């Protein structure tokens, strides 16, 4: 199936790359880069997956209690004839009345995206009914892959969710927070 | 299918986001960064598709009549909310009786390399005979997007090629070089 193949494309070339690398780049940063004032920021990558592939490119903008504050230091290796390719991250920070309630590296599953385009090319021959079916086949594939990966399941949380079409204005700060203070 | 997906994942998360943007970059390297003395880079990108998915990460250090030169200036862009998410792509050298006859913008697909990890771990159940076929679908699947592509079917060009297993002699800088010396 397409999930099938863009879970196994996220996990054999992006999460089991950086995931076993995250932890000492984090390090690195709250040791030398991070605000000598604030808090550290947390282990583990956290990845949304919006079930509806609704996935903006800013992130900061788009959601009021979820800021940009920095960058991870780059990670860069040489893949498929490209050299010094570079993965880089993002630090985010968490709203919580008015004030920073947590600090994590955060990000959007990419290849949702992909799903999301390709439910809007005639080309592609790929309904909205497809895409919700895909989406949710993604991230059980990918939950599964990460059972038992060695590169693991215990740098990253994966963050699915919906948001109501009957609307019940939904809050993607506390949905990233939740899962945050899981980990505390 | 896993290649379908694939397929237009390369193209919705690459090719259509570097590849208008790559004629540019290749004027500005020429003008800017080229060494004085040397052949100008030609343009567009040259994207190798071996059908048996072997995906070395050294194709400098893997064919001895094709050596890195440089790097094009970088790339950037906001995705899925990374911040600065870098693109880059490599310049190499093709040899021709020791004596530099081309000059071009060289690299693998990398997701031949995810259908061959595919084939590799079992939990993915995916098997040899299914990887040579997603392969060709891959490339198939590829060439019929880039024909309507409003991007660029005109700055890349795609090399599918198979080794014989029998052990001819397989010249990949001559394969190479029969595709960029067939313009002007
Ligand atoms: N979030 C995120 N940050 C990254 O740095 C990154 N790098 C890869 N990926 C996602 O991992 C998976 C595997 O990557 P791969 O390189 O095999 O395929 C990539 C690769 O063949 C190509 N591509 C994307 N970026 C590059 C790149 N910088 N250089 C070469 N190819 C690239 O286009 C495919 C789809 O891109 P994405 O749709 O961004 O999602 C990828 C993909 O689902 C990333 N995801």
């Amino acid at each position: 199936s397409v999930a099938h193949g863009l879970a196994w494309s996220y996990y054999i070339g992006y999460l089991r790359l950086i995931l076993p690398e995250l932890q000492a780049r984090i390090r690195t940063y709250n040791q030398h880069y991070n605000n000598l004032l604030r808090g550290a920021v947390s282990q583990r990558l956290y990845i949304l997956l919006p079930l509806d592939c609704g996935v903006p490119d800013n992130l900061s903008m788009a959601d009021p209690n979820i800021r940009f504050l920095d960058k991870l230091p780059q990670q860069t290796g040489d893949h498929a004839g490209i050299k010094d390719r570079v993965y880089s991250n993002s630090i985010y920070e968490l709203l919580e009345n008015g004030q920073r309630a947590g600090t994590c590296v955060l990000e959007y599953a990419t290849p949702l995206q992909t799903l999301f385009a390709m439910s809007q090319y005639s080309q592609a021959g790929f309904s909205r009914e497809d895409r919700l079916e895909q989406a949710k086949l993604f991230c059980r594939t990918l939950e599964d892959i990460l059972a038992d990966a060695p590169e693991s399941q215990n740098n990253c949380r994966l963050i699915a969710y919906q948001e109501p079409a009957d609307d019940s204005s939904f809050s993607l700060s506390q949905e990233v927070l939740r899962h945050l203070r899981q980990e505390e």
